[PDB]
C-alpha cells in the first residue's frame, strides 16, 4: 500500500454544517438587534439609548446574548427573538444560491489574474 | 392619524442578506482554512506551521484573506479556494433548514427557562 497519503479530506461536513448555522443565527440575532435598535429609534429613544449601550461587545454569542437580555428586560429580548426570526424564514432560503455563485465567482475572478 | 406608528420596519431585507452572504463566504473560507491547515498538519508540517502563523489575525474577510495569501503562497490560496468552494457546494443547501429551525427551537428554548 502507500500511507504516507493523508486517509481523509478533513472536511467533517456534519461538523463544519453545525458551525456555520451556529454563525449564521449569531448574525441575524445581531442583524435582528440592529432592527430592533432602528424601530426604537423613531419609537422610544431612551430605550434605543439604553440597548445600543447595553449590547455594544456583548454581540459575539447569540444565544448567551438573549439569555443575559432576558435577565435584564424580558419583553426586549422577545423583540429581537421575533425579528431574528421573521429575517431567517425570509432570506435563508436564498442564502445557498448565493454563498455558492458568489464563492464561484470571487474565486474565477482571481484564477483569471493569478492563474 | 396613523401619525406616531412607523412607515416600515428596518428590515431591508436585500441588504441583510447580501451582508449575510458575505459573512457566510467568508466563515467558509475561515472554514476551508481549518481543513488545509489540518491537511498540511498530516503532510507537511513546516508548512502548517508557516500556515498558521500567517493566519492568525487576518480571517475576518476571506477575500482580503486569500489576496494577502496569493503573495505569499499562491499554491495555499488556490487549495482554500478550492475547498472553500467544496464545502460551500456540499452543505449550502441544508442551512437554511438548520437556521430557521435553529432559531425557532432556540427562540423557544430561551422561553421555556425563563418565561
Amino acid at each position: 500500500s502507500s500511507g504516507l497519503v493523508p486517509r481523509g479530506s478533513h472536511m467533517n461536513l456534519k461538523q463544519i454544517a453545525k458551525d456555520t448555522a451556529k454563525t449564521l443565527q449569531s448574525y441575524l440575532t445581531y442583524q435582528a438587534l440592529r432592527t430592533v435598535l432602528a424601530q426604537l429609534g423613531e419609537t422610544n429613544p431612551p430605550l434605543a439609548l439604553w440597548l445600543h449601550n447595553f449590547s455594544a461587545g456583548k454581540v459575539q454569542d447569540g444565544e448567551k446574548y438573549i439569555e443575559e437580555l432576558f435577565l435584564e428586560k424580558p419583553d426586549l429580548a422577545l423583540r429581537i427573538m421575533t425579528v431574528r426570526e421573521h429575517i431567517a424564514e425570509e432570506i435563508a432560503e436564498f442564502l445557498p444560491e448565493m454563498v455558492v455563485t458568489g464563492i464561484q465567482q470571487a474565486n474565477m475572478e482571481k484564477r483569471r489574474q493569478h492563474l
